[PDB]
């Protein structure tokens, strides 16, 4: 079995390389970015992603410099990066599921994924972007193949910081980023001057996808995805309008009637909160995490189906409150 071995950089702290040896090398993903491999370190037979993307000779790379800054139990890990020849190599933490895989197979059993797992990961969604977002970062392609799975654990992990920026006030962004099916509508009306709601937006409407079964604003074009929209939130008004920043009249189709008959009431209450056309109308991630549908896993005696401990749900720092501290009354259950 082939060995290699680099001179590898770890992803935190001080820039200090060091000889790092891998094998069982196979790849595991491909798309536009480049490819996704997995390896296994020699050292401690622990499973790692390798992402492999070809490395612009003028710029920094700023998916490297945004996950050096990240830590947070809802985000993978950098472990490492090195060049190879040239390319940017990010050593990662093996993920094994996703929820788009996890999500498919219920829907072709003709089935839905149990509430308790949708709440466990929407709640740990929430949680990682509340972290980024208190950075000022913005993922801007938050999408079901982005939330990778632990199934055993229950443990979810959001990657893919390949579209992430930091935004900053007046400062104009591309609106072409985020993927059909998840933009939000300032998005596809073109603004460039959009916030970190535009996340919460493409949050809500996975939180629907795992409800329903299928996506709720699907469409090949603006136009068909505009229309889905405003069958479901009612044609937007014109200050509505002037808020998404830069034409059919339909009446709000009642939350209540868009899911399966059986939906939690806080789960569709939940949706109609995220699912905003005004974007400072949309609840932040740390307001999310802290809503009604979410109680359960607040509760001392929740269980994951296979009879093991919820994940680590409470550990909340300073930095991933610091949008509004007082929250923390409710996300710190007596028990945790
Ligand atoms: N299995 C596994 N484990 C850790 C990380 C990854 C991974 C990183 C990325 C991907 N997978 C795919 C996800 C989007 F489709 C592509 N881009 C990534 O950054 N996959």
């Amino acid at each position: 079995s082939k060995v290699t071995t680099v001179v590898a950089t770890p992803g935190q702290g001080p820039d200090r390389p060091q000889e790092v040896s891998y094998t069982d090398t196979k790849v595991i993903g491909n798309g536009s970015f480049g490819v996704v491999y997995q390896a296994k370190l020699c050292d401690s037979g622990e499973l790692v992603a390798i992402k492999k993307v070809l490395q612009d000779k003028r710029f920094k790379n700023r998916e490297l410099q945004i996950m050096r800054k990240l830590d947070h139990c809802n985000i993978v890990r950098l472990r490492y990066f090195f060049y190879s020849s040239v390319y940017l190599n990010l050593v990662l933490d093996y993920v094994p599921e996703t929820v788009y895989r996890v999500a498919r197979h219920y829907s072709r059993a003709k089935q839905t994924l149990p509430v308790i797992y949708v709440k466990l990961y929407m709640y740990q969604l929430f949680r990682s972007l509340a972290y980024i977002h208190s950075f000022g970062i913005c993922h801007r392609d938050i999408k079901p193949q982005n939330l990778l799975l632990d199934p055993d654990t229950a443990v979810l992990k959001l990657c893919d910081f390949g579209s992430a920026k930091q935004l900053v006030r007046g400062e104009p962004n591309v609106s072409y980023i985020c993927s059909r099916y998840y933009r939000a509508p300032e998005l596809i009306f073109g603004a460039t001057d959009y916030t970190s709601s535009i996340d919460v937006w493409s949050a809500g409407c996975v939180l629907a996808e795992l409800l329903l079964g299928q996506p709720i604003f699907p469409g090949d074009s603006g136009v068909d995805q505009l229309v889905e929209i405003i069958k479901v939130l009612g044609t937007p008004t014109r200050e509505q309008i002037r808020e998404m920043n830069p034409f059919p009249q339909i009446k709000a189709h009642p939350w209540t009637k868009v899911f399966r008959p059986r939906t939690p009431p806080e789960a569709i209450a939940l949706c109609s909160r995220l699912l905003e056309y005004t974007p400072t109308a949309r609840l932040t991630p740390l307001e999310a995490c802290a809503h009604s549908f979410f109680d359960e896993l607040r509760d001392p005696n929740v269980k994951l189906p296979n009879g093991r401990d919820t994940p680590a749900l409470f550990n909340f720092t300073t930095q991933e409150l610091s949008s509004n501290p007082p929250l923390a009354t409710i996300l710190i259950p007596p028990h945790a």
